[PDB]
């Protein structure tokens, strides 16, 4: 069991009009029974997005969330402050921060689990680079971005588990079906061993490659791929509608 | 001078805080003609514009990012800012030097792509604790003030605000006479490389561990044209106060 999750990162992006656009374009797909879908908005549209997305259709997430609760830490936005603004989802561990912020997987990981215990649910994003995939790298990358997680997060009800190939991220060269289905198979069976099968089959593995409506239809058929991460294609309101029903027969009604 | 009275809430706030405080700065009363900002997190920025009084305050973004827009998971854009509504955003803070790392020249480069997209700067400065008790002090200064002059190409719209790190949460205040010998150095320093035209115009606000208390003491000083207050702005009426400290270096 594994409710298609299509999680649909706007990024850096939007003005007044384009967001007040994409929410009617939002508004107007059909989103099939039974599948997660979360659209993240930066910080400063989510009260409205909040307030006039079909809370039928979608739910919310922040692009980012401050390792610590409150307190004096000027410009970042608290976990606490989400939960009780009424945000469900954060996404923690982007390759656009873990590279341009420095931030480890030690941090994100213990990003993630102070974003749980503050009751969200995280969608954690791993990935290795072009400089890791040649020197076949990916079989220590993803196993020391993964542990960490393991080390922190102690309850993965509300996890979801994010493969975004930064060879792959912005670059338009997705990763082919065969390939981003080889690395999550790993991701399933490696997360039995940790925590435990019965924990695996249940867990989200979604993919975070560069999705688009073309070729989310051969990814969403392979086995070990429970749903996407959009980041380009989400700007565009039917381009997003149209990876969200991509599920099939992935999506528990 | 337009006496600058800045309110940094920092990562506070709740439904209810944001809400309440709202409603305790629309109550106080404002000297006629005082800059008065406040710069809540990011995801209350729509409801205080909505709610906080047109008339009497103006906002401000905590932060913004060093580009434009583009594929920037997380961050948002001085661009995201001006089509937005926010006039203000404060940037460089000693929080986001430290912690997240916020080169010199970085803030420097933030403070001038955040001033050609429609927005103004409340740029911050300061040293340390290791910096003051080194002598260091008027040296960190010249290399953070310098590599703002090289970037900003208009301070019409920028407010240097003076942040001491070691007199920030400590509670510690940087004494009227020591935050005013600071104050002097900056302004000679601005006509140093600006001329004193630009420097007498500019507005050089204190951010230390302002309170109702003794910020009476610090608006006196002759360089010293307002305040960044961080705790004492979560309480809308010690924070009202603190904009009263103005007097006569405001007026219309």
């Amino acid at each position: 069991s594994a409710k298609f999750f299509v999680g649909g990162n706007w990024k850096s992006n939007g003005s007044v009009a384009n967001v007040a656009k994409l929410v009617d374009e939002l508004n107007a797909g059909t989103i099939p029974r039974g599948v997660d879908v979360v659209v993240a908005p930066p910080f400063i549209y989510i009260d409205y997005v909040m307030q006039h997305l079909d809370r039928d259709k979608y739910q919310l997430s922040a692009q980012n969330a401050w390792i610590g609760g409150n307190g004096a830490f000027t410009g970042e936005v608290s976990a606490e402050q989400l939960t009780d603004f009424g945000v469900p989802w954060v996404i923690l561990g982007h390759s656009e921060r873990r590279s341009l912020f420095g931030e480890s997987n030690e941090v994100v990981a213990k990003k993630t689990s102070h974003a749980l215990a503050a009751g969200l649910g995280v969608i954690a994003c791993i990935g290795e680079t072009l400089e890791q995939r040649n020197s076949g790298s990916v079989f220590k990358v993803l196993d020391a971005q993964m542990d960490a997680l393991v080390d922190e997060v102690k309850d993965w009800t509300k996890v979801v588990l994010a493969y975004e190939p930064v060879w792959a991220i912005g670059t338009g060269v997705v990763a082919s079906p065969e390939q981003a289905q080889e690395v999550h198979a790993y991701l399933r069976q490696y997360c039995a061993k940790k925590l435990g099968a019965a924990v695996a089959d249940k867990l989200r593995i979604i993919y975070g490659g560069s999705v688009s409506d073309t070729n989310c239809k051969d990814l969403s058929k392979q086995e070990d791929i429970d749903g996407f991460l959009v980041g380009g294609a989400s700007l565009k309101g039917a381009a997003f509608v149209t990876i969200c029903n991509a599920a099939g027969p992935k999506a528990k009604p």
